[PDB]
């Protein structure tokens, strides 16, 4: 027996283990505990059946990337070039795989912010890369640009921000992408900006898009994922656009990787994108429903609550409640009050000195209510 | 305008669908096209459509399915007499080509050197490039492309890592037999040399013996990754579902990459996968006399015409040597083929890094009976 050398020396596990051993209501995953809409489940049957069941063009169907496109153009004012700057993959995940392994070569820097999406870190190692990390601050999270300036280097390849941020719930505002213009604007560095919260953002100012801003627009990837905006994320099918320079490289090795993705759900896609295309306008306020339910009674709680701008997702402070570290206090919170959560210092890489855990509210209405029903214990 | 300078200036091909496009510019009968142009099993898609009305639409688990697993484990303990483990051992991908991937990406470092074989399915060398891998190929030769053991030896270093072979063998339709694993390890044993096996043609295997699969050799196994497809199985290549069998310490490395490349697979349609598989397993013990029949209707048709036919041992492709008809190359004569008499067929030099002096083109036959006939009635004319 040979053993192979990692190149890359469970959380999420054991919390549903201790929620399902405990009974626990489930506000860990963060993925849906309801089903999608049955119009699109519906297409997929019917596009299996036509036997619509082959190989699908490396890029992606047709009629899905110009119905990608149709909708970037509703959304950013702005309208991709469907056969260029589109690119479907096997789920939000591969796009940012692929777009980082074709960005970055070895030796690159590239900076991200913590706390983050665990997915990032290891794709950059993959291809040689160096992460240079930012530690966004609580209760608001926002990027120091003055700190940002500092991490820059003749190294900086790249940029990966997550907006709505996964996991603090914040969100970058205009005015931030108009600073991060003004901060890389003379250098040779790319931005991936992982939007696939991007219906899910509470501010009457709207989600502001990297693909809204000219300049950013002609350097960066905005990633998109269907089965989070469709409550499908098992599905996984996503995409990127980018320039037709930046998609191309990002295709090469997609091409690779999966060269296709899933053909009869892609149609399903396009057929749902064409079918009900404000159905994305009404995700905030579906969400904002949801996400009060868990407000409310922790405003009942000795449990305080941080400002929830974007994702499905909510942070909790614990303070006035418990001394024990968030990880702990997690597996106390499920042990004795039946919640499961996650604590915030799994998606840092450095310490993290708070009381945090993240909450996501992605549930069944019976769920919240079950759950706050509990957090109003303490 | 920031353009990226590519890690892979590496000029890729437009060779499929350009032949595809000429075919119907001419309205050819399409037998480049390495996928069926039939429809897969209905129960299949039956259970498709259960699973996502059942509402098991949410992420499936990192390795895939457990269903999935357990049944890969049984299907392959009734195959090659071996059972590994369900939970450790398999791994579920979006198709082989994740699977090849992350196989090729958890082995390979930087300045590794990879052997490969030549006529070769395009997609390892560039995933190797990826890893910064250094490809090293042998080149098969027809009639019968059987490895020269002695170029082999002569290819091994301190550096081999990997050995990459695809049985039954896409474009030579030539496959491995038990004596070939044999040879294999007797000279691999001695180094830290991990090997690859696609297999994704396992179920289209013409032999008595049957297909012999780098899982059947005991030692060679503890080393090795054999790669499988769904799709080339179920008739449906667009579902993109593989899987990859590998002790625990190489599943460990391959999951740690998958990980962040998909992380999970289409759940429906692996919960589906493995209902086929427990519900009825004949549907591949049967596949290799389903294809016998397609790939007779060519042979018995050029028997006559002066197109000659090699050996076709496994796939569902065939070589055709079409020396005494024209003394164009094999890309010209593909394009003539295609244009003059309506049947498209891809150049087998596009499957090789370096020169290919011969005259051979590879057919699918995976094809409708009407399509094989129509075909073999306008190769009748060569
Ligand atoms: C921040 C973030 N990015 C990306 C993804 C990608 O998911 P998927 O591959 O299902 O589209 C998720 C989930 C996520 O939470
Ligand atoms: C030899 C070979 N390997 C792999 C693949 C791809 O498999 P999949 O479609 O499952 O990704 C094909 C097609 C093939 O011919």
């Amino acid at each position: 027996p040979l053993i192979p050398q990692s190149k890359l020396p469970t959380i999420f596990t054991q919390m549903s283990a201790l929620a399902q051993q405990h009974q626990a209501i489930n506000l860990s995953q963060g993925f849906p505990d309801f089903d999608g809409p049955r119009y699109l489940q519906e297409r997929l049957a019917h596009h299996v059946a036509q036997g619509a069941n082959q190989y699908a063009p490396m890029t992606g169907v047709q009629a899905l990337r110009e119905a990608i496109a149709q909708k970037t153009e509703r959304l950013y004012g702005y309208q991709p070039d469907a056969d260029s700057d589109i690119t479907v993959t096997a789920g939000a995940t591969e796009a940012l795989y692929a777009a980082i392994t074709a960005l970055v070569r070895n030796g690159d820097e590239v900076i991200c912010f913590d706390p983050s999406y665990d997915s990032y870190a290891p794709a950059i190692a993959l291809s040689g890369g160096i992460v240079k990390r930012m530690a966004l601050q609580p209760p608001h999270f926002r990027v120091d640009w003055q700190e940002f300036a500092a991490l820059l280097s003749e190294r900086t390849r790249l940029v990966i921000l997550n907006t709505p941020h996964n996991p603090s719930a914040t969100v970058w505002q205009q005015a931030d992408f108009a600073a991060l213009w003004q901060a890389i604007a003379g250098h040779e560095i790319f931005v991936i900006s992982d939007e696939v919260y991007e219906h899910i953002n509470f501010s009457q100012q709207g989600h502001a898009s990297v693909l809204a801003h000219p300049q950013l627009r002609e350097r960066a990837v905005a990633v998109s994922s269907f089965g989070k905006t469709y409550h499908m994320t098992g599905w996984k099918v996503g995409y990127c656009v980018a320039p037709a320079p930046i998609s191309a490289e990002i295709r090469k090795v997609h091409q690779y990787l999966t060269f296709s993705v899933n053909t009869p759900a892609q149609l399903a896609l396009a057929d749902m994108l064409r079918a009900e295309p404000e159905h994305y306008l009404a995700l905030p306020d579906f969400y904002r429903q949801k996400r009060d339910i868990l407000v409310n009674a922790l405003n009942e709680s000795r449990l305080e609550i941080l400002p929830c701008e974007g994702t499905y997702f909510l942070l909790v402070d614990y303070s006035a409640v418990s001394t024990l570290d968030d990880v702990e206090f997690c597996q106390w919170l499920t042990q004795e009050h039946g919640v499961a959560a996650i604590p915030l210092s799994v998606f840092c890489a450095d310490p993290f000195p708070h009381k945090l855990i993240r909450l996501c509210f992605a549930k069944k209405e019976s769920t919240l209510l079950a759950a706050a029903e509990r957090l109003r214990q303490l």
